């Protein structure tokens, strides 16, 4: 009665007993392998090309397939240690990438290996998206929304960035990738229809994404219907809460490799 599929969702996800929502976080989802990476963001091996988050293999499943296809001068606001600008960089049609993040003692700080066309990178600490001017570019990226266990926190926090976003896209990318952390309200799913008939794309849930969070990411390469599109992947997520568990579709982390300029 007067919610939404993704509300109705929510709600049960915050009355989980603590093994009910731990069992229930990863079942059914795909999740890259990144154990033997992690004793090399340690060990300091920059050359193996491992990679420095997940989030590398989020953008791998997405640029894959067309949703992005980047270029140009691109940007990635919120990189933290840059799993999306490693991977950029490892793209042969792009030039300059530049990420920032703040990296205060609120977030992530900052990593430097030596993937693959990592002379290309620019990752600084110590910016606030929130009050930088937007720059010309090719290829916009965005990876920021905080989770929040309260759905109308989710959507006062999302709204922010999309509004912020806007100024980007006034500058016209050729492809991005915006993350949506909550879409599935109705004063969500009015305002990305109404950011899509101006600039454009649309949205899709990438299977590396958990079982807790409803994000989706706002694409250049699909042109879903939005409405639609969000009840899917409600309706996707209320399935997994019922029946028994089902074991994590696991795959290898991605390579970006070593190299220079090529
Ligand atoms: C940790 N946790 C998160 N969620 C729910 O999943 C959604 C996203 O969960 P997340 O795991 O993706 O968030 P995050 O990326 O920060 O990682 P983490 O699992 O460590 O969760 C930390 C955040 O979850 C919130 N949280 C902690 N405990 C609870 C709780 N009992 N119920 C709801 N939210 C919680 C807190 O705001 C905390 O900052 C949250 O909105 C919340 O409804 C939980 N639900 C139950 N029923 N029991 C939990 O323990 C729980
Ligand atoms: N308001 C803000 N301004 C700048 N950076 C922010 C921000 N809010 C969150 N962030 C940053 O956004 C990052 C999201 S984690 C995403 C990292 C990267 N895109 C990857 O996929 O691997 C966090 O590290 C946090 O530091």
């Amino acid at each position: 009665t007067g919610e939404t599929l993704g509300e109705k969702w929510k709600a049960r996800l915050n009355q989980m007993s603590a093994l009910e929502f731990y069992s229930y976080k990863k079942s059914g989802i795909t999740e890259v392998c990144r154990e033997e990476a992690r004793r090399a963001l340690k060990d300091g091996v920059a050359t193996g090309g491992h990679a420095v988050s997940r989030g590398s293999a989020k953008l791998r499943w997405l640029v894959e397939r067309g949703y992005l296809q980047p270029y140009g001068k691109v940007i990635d606001l919120g990189c933290g240690r840059g799993g999306w600008s490693y991977y950029a960089a490892t793209i042969r049609k792009v030039q300059e990438v530049k990420g920032y993040t703040k990296g205060g003692p609120g977030h992530e700080e900052p990593m430097l290996v030596q993937s693959y066309g990592w002379n290309i990178v620019r990752l600084k600490s110590g910016v606030d998206v929130f009050h930088m001017a937007a720059e010309p570019c090719d290829t916009l990226l965005c990876d920021i929304g905080e989770s929040s266990s309260s759905p109308e926190v989710e959507e006062a926090r999302t709204l922010r960035v999309l509004s912020m976003v806007g100024d980007w896209l006034e500058k016209r990318p050729g492809a991005f990738c915006i993350k949506v952390l909550c879409p599935y309200t109705s004063t969500m799913m009015e305002t990305l229809e109404r950011l899509q008939r101006r600039y454009g794309g649309g949205l899709v849930r990438v299977p590396l994404s958990r079982n807790s969070t409803h994000e989706m990411y706002w694409v250049s390469g699909a042109k879903s219907n939005t409405i639609k599109s969000v009840s899917t992947t409600s309706q996707l997520l209320l399935g997994r809460m019922d029946g028994p568990r089902r074991p994590v579709k696991y795959e290898e982390d991605v390579n970006l490799g070593s190299g220079t300029r090529a």
